[PDB]
């Protein structure tokens, strides 16, 4: 509710905070793989496009040692036929690897996909409409504001830069997604700290997931619990010693 005055920087979570869970789970991930093979049959050609299947074809020789791993073979000649199976293959393996557990290779490709989908205008990224104005007037107030998510931070640009609100990427002044440590591991909060150029006690990290909270405490980054349709529940004793809100509005600087 009232951030202590120490705190000069706000950092979000995404998912289940600033945008519903049923956004992320039902839209923005099975939108890959209603895609994947439409985009690789079109794309195909593209240099990047080539850069990312050779990825996942490294990928898949990684994981040929597992139950259940598809392989991306190599090509049998280069005909539309070849090509074709080719196709089935890559979307094959992909679609293997998001039903199991997130490797580079299929992100990188699934960043790539997102970009077409959002900056041309096919979906837009979902966002609880308290999060927008409690932002500008947390920057208004002079508040640095900063993103922790585990989606990849070129995807994360894309959220923002394509959002329910419009265009909210100036509302931002960085990202951090899994490369600076997982988010139920303290030291990624003291990592964020140094990268932001900050303490970690002028930090106030906003998240649903207690475990991220129970992190980032421990890292000594101020935390409030965010209740939003859909979160899992808190227990009890979370609900009593937490800070929550149901609303950025909710938070007094
Ligand atoms: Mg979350
Ligand atoms: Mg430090
Ligand atoms: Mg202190």
């Amino acid at each position: 509710l009232s951030v202590p005055a120490e705190v000069t920087v706000i950092l979000l979570d995404i998912e289940g905070t600033t945008t519903p869970i049923a956004f992320v789970k039902d839209i923005l991930f099975p939108y890959i793989e209603e895609n994947v093979k439409e985009y690789l049959q079109t794309h195909w050609e593209e240099e990047e496009c080539q850069q990312d299947v050779s990825l996942l074809r490294k990928q898949a020789e990684e994981d040929a040692h597992l139950d259940g791993a598809v392989p991306i073979p190599a090509a049998s000649g280069n005909g539309v036929d070849d090509l074709q199976q080719m196709i089935q293959a890559v979307v094959d393996n992909v679609c293997w690897q998001m039903s199991l557990d997130k490797t580079t290779a299929l992100k990188q490709l699934q960043g790539h996909m997102w970009r077409a989908a959002f900056t041309a205008g096919r979906m837009k990224a979902e966002f609880f409409a308290d999060v927008v104005p409690a932002v500008r007037k947390w920057r208004e107030a002079g508040m640095k504001v900063y993103i922790y998510s585990s989606g990849s931070v070129e995807a994360q640009k894309l959220l923002f830069g394509h959002s329910t609100e419009g265009d909210i990427l100036e509302l931002v002044d960085g990202h951090f997604d899994t490369k600076i440590g997982h988010k139920v591991e303290s030291e990624s909060y003291r990592k964020i700290a140094d990268s932001i150029g900050c303490s970690t006690n002028n930090i106030l990290f906003l998240t649903d997931v207690t475990r991220e909270a129970s992190a980032a405490e421990e890292a000594d980054v101020h935390v409030a619990v965010v209740v939003r349709p859909g979160n899992a529940g808190l227990t009890d004793d979370e609900k009593t010693y937490y800070s929550l809100i149901t609303s950025f509005s909710e938070l007094y600087l």
